[PDB]
């Protein structure tokens, strides 16, 4: 759609963040002929996905990114910027960890001759360690109305938290204990008891709507460099300009409640026709202006609260004998999702020396502690993982070094009843828009969500080219 | 043709026979060149002194050999095949003299007949074992060409292991079934052959149906197809070994130089020879060409085919093939029951398959007719003893071929060579070529439908060439 | 923008020369050779004994633009070892002596030429001289329309016309006839011989000849793959393409090869001898006029005969020598005129046994036994049929039943242009239209004029392949 037209006048938009979110926005708003202005806070981009090479020249990550099959919008972006081979994609299966079992590992194979979902029927059939046939039975009863079901079933379910739903549905509570807490730490950093329902269901929708949905795929390198400039570089060569340690201190406002500028923190006032705001929700609400916090789209986002989260990193001496070249379920009390990073990424590639990139959620009793406090953690929950070759006094594998990245306040914490205060990308303010993972669209706040937001937030505006052209 | 083509094959195995068929079909000269005095190859079989009959190897027939079945009817010997009872029937070793089946019911189509007799089935697999085995292989025969291929990386115990296949089925039920078609066990065995092997039970319905030729094959086989080559012009030589490809100065065929000195040449050449004796006829020019050269990962695997008459006239035999399930024999049968031209009332005599071979083609035959009768006692416990107390032996046959068929071990499919060389007026035949159908019968004659097929298709080159 | 993928179908001189020339334009060509070595025509290869033989003897010429260029690019103009500017004839009728025309170095063309036959007094009379300078006159005056005019005409035809004498024709032209394309001038197109008469006048050194310093795989093959290689280009032997398989409109789907392997490109090449290209002809393509006329153009019998002597023949020449003989044409010893084939005790000669029509079905030794009663005429001191004088060590004998096409007159009108009908589409090859003839000269310029219409087409060729990925 980002071709058609080409305009009298083109549209300087000045967009407040460099995520996922505030590229795609450039990106999109660039093809269709118009002027973007990306300003970055810091010195990085990505944002939630921004990464730093330390002193030694290894990298670290603010998280350990997956992307998935049924991210259309992403596959779609890579392809437009022709980098399709920088993802580094799985094998189709699911491995989890047995907590009672140390060392020990089952998994949920998707065979590549059975379409979806029965390829996902099957891994669940297959599989023996993880499920009972009687839980495997309560369990197919109680999802069946939820797969059959609409997209206004799924977002009557937003009102239930996922150990509420799984209880009426009358799937066993083990099930929802073994599996489905690890599929709610992934996704939003928190347990089943506080998670809202609609999360999980659109997450089980990548296992029946598309055959490769649920299939993974790692970054072949660091965000920044193989993601974040290819998407630079296309906006500059189309006429944008993308500006780091750009942070945006106040939303100046017309007599009239419009925008006037966006002033920097060096005080420089930058205009546009067009404002869109690409930053984290917990900002924005910072950032409104004291006449526009009670219109219902802006008081709205009080619901809309970034939860805590840790990304840890651990290099160690050995290259661990006992790895995959995959993402691992921890299934652990402090750890979600991790995977060793000198097998699943080729930049970060070394035969010798393992890297292991871990989640560490929940993190909200975390944040707050030291380093080391967080790493001695870990240590004891890899003991259970690796027990016969990590130790936490570091008898067997020894740690040459480790990067803790906080982010006490990242994706908003989806809890029960958030769908109706996600806003549109058009604000009720004329010439003001936003974009992000938190805004209304259907891919939860994730890497494709941003993404989507960012092609949403570049339509509207586009869609407002006349009305946005004679403001000027 | 306007001019036929005069075609040079070496080797009057099924896959010569059938290259030599086609080719005098297609209204061209063959000149099938067979190295020893009888014709057949792996499927040769001598009469002795006493006018009994032993062969090189146990044979079954399938349903699901199109190309068998084609040629069979081409020729009009349909009725020349004993098409046997729709079942499979296995020994007990826990259980000696018990043996145990799996009935394909003739009304049910495939792959229920098949679902059917596992599920019938109760002293082979338990019913959880069942449920695995079912889980396990749904997915593999669902799959298409592609998906069949790229199994050929693993061995039948690797992916049994993967597709969460107990190991108690792999070892009950797959050791018999990696013996019987290549004569090594699952742990040695690409899954690639078991898959193509299982596609028999769910595409035709009789497609697993087994079935023994009514006689010896250089008579009953292999003489229709000599007489059908001869009535249309082709030429077949017995004692007419190969022993030089000589070459033209380009690097083409010049002749075919034979054992006496005698040069046979030809519009195009065929090597229809076992993949063994080729490679050691190659020509040093030609040894570093990649469709030469990837011939080294197919190597000839041992097997012993034992022949053994007893005095008496078994009481607990099949007029079926059967599986021993024995660590030392594969199949078997009584082909005093099952064989027409081999039938006779007083006196019964077995033919087993002995595999794996490696460590016992060396051994005397005393040696491995004692191995026999010790897997024999515990097979008919009531009838046969090792020290010949109960049933006699008469007299025994024991053939030996330590180079067969090519062992099918993991990623032996890329160096498969297509029929038509990049050498011009050089074609190859054999089971060994890439054919979908493995290291057998139907392979063999299908490479040389295949053959034919390609030398046919060169016509207008291979005859400007002539002159 | 975006460099084209070019599939080219055998690697002999005029497959060599596109892909040279494709890589130069900073195309990536995808060469594919038939056999297990390079060259087609000029391909040698090595015995058990570590001796070349060739297909066949190979002479290159001053009035060779396309290939002194070629040489000169790929900095190897020293592989060329150019011989006294001569014209050396046996004679027949007094056994093992020899006549010749010097080309004098201070006279430039076409004087040089004049005084050679002008001082030679055992080849032509007097009368003979002034007979055969009449007849040749009109048409060395003449222009580029004048020879394709006489193409229509054989050579026995033509000289009879013009009223050069019968004996010039039998002495002089059937040595240059069975030199020029292995047949006899009662058989050969006149325009054939007015395009090789025309590098005696144009150029000084037009008739001056060199051999090869080694055997032409490795000393001038490997110089174009190392050179395609190095920019980006691909060279793969025992490529034989089996099927020219299509796309529904007409156009070239892929080349099918005999392993079963689809080979795709923006553009087709086909770099193959006329004969292969008509029968791998689709059907589609069969009654179009471009591809029928190609009926005309049929493959000459030729047989490359080498003989390897047990002593060093003391009456040779570091030169090539025109046999005069009625079963053989030109010859040279190896021994003495090729570097790498150098040896001062053996000596081997290399001829050419033309015309082949009624030998190339004959056995090796039936071969061998006519050449050794030939060459007991050309050395009848040293060389004796029944081996009583010098002995053979070992022999080669290469024959080849469809070389260059056979230039009978009216072939001009059927060679095809290097741009095909069919969009996509290209042939190269001595037999293709270009004023060299069928020669390595021709093989090489056809090539250049390959690589010439595929780059000319390039925006066309780049859109189609993106209206196809659509
Ligand atoms: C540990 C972790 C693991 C994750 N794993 C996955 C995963 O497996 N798969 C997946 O799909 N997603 C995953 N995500 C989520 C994903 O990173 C986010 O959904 C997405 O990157 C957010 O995009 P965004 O552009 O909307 O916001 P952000 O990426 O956070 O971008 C906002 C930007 O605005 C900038 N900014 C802030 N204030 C200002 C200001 N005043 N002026 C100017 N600029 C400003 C910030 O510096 C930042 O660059 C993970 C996240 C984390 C933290
Ligand atoms: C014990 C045993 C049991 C088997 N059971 C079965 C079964 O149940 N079902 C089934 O389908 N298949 C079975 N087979 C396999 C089957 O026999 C073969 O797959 C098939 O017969 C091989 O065909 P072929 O023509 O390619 O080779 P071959 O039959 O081996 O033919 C090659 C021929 O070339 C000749 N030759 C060799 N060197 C030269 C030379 N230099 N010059 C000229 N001629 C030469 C040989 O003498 C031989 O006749 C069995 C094989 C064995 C040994
Ligand atoms: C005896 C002899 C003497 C000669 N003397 C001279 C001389 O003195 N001076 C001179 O200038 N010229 C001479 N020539 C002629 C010269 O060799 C040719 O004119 C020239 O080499 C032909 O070039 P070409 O590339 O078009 O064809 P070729 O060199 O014949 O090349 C065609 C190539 O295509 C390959 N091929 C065929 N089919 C396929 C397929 N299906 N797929 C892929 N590849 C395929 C062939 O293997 C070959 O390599 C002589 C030739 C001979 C035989
Ligand atoms: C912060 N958002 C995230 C974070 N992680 N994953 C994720 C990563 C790995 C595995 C899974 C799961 F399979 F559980 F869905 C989800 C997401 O799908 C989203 Cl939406
Ligand atoms: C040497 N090749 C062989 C040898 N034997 N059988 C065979 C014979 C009897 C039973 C079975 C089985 F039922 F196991 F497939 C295979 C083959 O199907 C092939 Cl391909
Ligand atoms: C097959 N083509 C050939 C073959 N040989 N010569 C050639 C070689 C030596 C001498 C002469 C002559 F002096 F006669 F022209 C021609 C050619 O000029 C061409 Cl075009």
């Amino acid at each position: 759609f980002r071709n058609s037209e080409q305009p009298t006048k083109p549209l300087q938009v000045v967009i407040a963040g460099a995520g996922l979110a505030g590229l795609s926005t450039a990106k999109y708003l660039a093809d269709a002929g118009h002027k973007p202005i990306l300003l970055e806070a810091r010195d990085v981009l990505g944002g939630k996905i921004a990464a730093w090479k330390d002193e030694d020249g290894d990298w670290y990550e603010t998280g350990l990114h997956i992307f998935f099959g049924a991210y259309p919008n992403i596959q779609n972006l890579f392809g437009e910027l022709g980098i399709n081979d920088r993802l580094q994609w799985k094998e189709h299966s699911m491995i989890f960890a047995m907590p009672n079992k140390p060392g020990e590992f089952s998994r949920f194979d998707f065979p590549e001759t059975l379409p979806a979902p029965l390829n996902g029927i099957w891994a669940i059939l297959r599989n023996n360690e993880m499920l009972t046939w009687p839980e495997k039975v309560k369990f197919a009863l109680g999802l069946l109305p939820a797969m059959v079901g609409g997209q206004a079933y799924v977002e009557a379910q937003d009102g239930f938290t996922v150990s509420e739903w799984m209880k009426k549905q009358g799937v066993p509570d083990r099930v929802n204990d073994e599996v489905f807490i690890a599929m709610s730490k992934a996704l939003n950093f928190i347990n089943p008891d506080e998670l809202s329902m609609q999360c999980i269901l659109i997450a089980l929708n990548r296992f029946l709507q598309e055959k490769h949905g649920s299939k993974m795929a790692f970054l072949d390198g660091n965000p920044p460099e193989r993601l974040c400039m290819p998407i630079v570089d296309h906006v500059r060569s189309l006429g944008g300009e993308v500006r780091l340690n750009s942070r945006i201190q106040k939303i100046e406002l017309n007599p009239d409640g419009t925008v006037k500028h966006f002033a920097l923190t060096d005080g420089t006032q930058i205009t546009g026709d067009a404002y869109v705001f690409a930053t984290p929700v917990d900002i924005l609400k910072l950032l409104v202006p004291q006449e526009w916090k009670e219109i219902s789209y802006f008081k709205k986002l009080e619901k809309l609260v970034g939860v805590p989260v840790i990304n840890v990193h651990i290099w160690f001496d050995r290259k661990l004998k006992n790895t995959y070249d995959h993402l691992l379920f921890s299934r652990s009390s402090l750890l979600s999702v991790y995977a060793d990073m000198s097998v699943t990424c080729k930049e970060y590639y070394d035969p010798n020396r393992s890297m292991l990139e871990l989640v560490f959620a929940p993190a909200e009793e975390w944040v707050g502690r030291s380093d080391t406090e967080i790493i001695e953690a870990t240590m004891q929950e890899l003991a259970k993982l690796f027990p016969d070759e990590i130790a936490a006094d570091q008898s067997k594998a020894k740690i040459l070094k480790y990067h803790v990245v906080k982010t006490p306040r990242s994706v908003y914490k989806t809890i029960p009843d958030c769908e109706p205060c996600r806003p549109l990308q058009r604000s009720p303010i004329e010439g003001f828009y936003l974009a992000g993972d938190y805004t209304k669209q259907k891919y939860l706040a994730s890497m494709e969500g941003a993404v989507l937001s960012g092609k949403l937030c570049a339509q509207s505006v586009v869609e407002d080219y006349k009305m946005l052209s004679r403001r000027s």
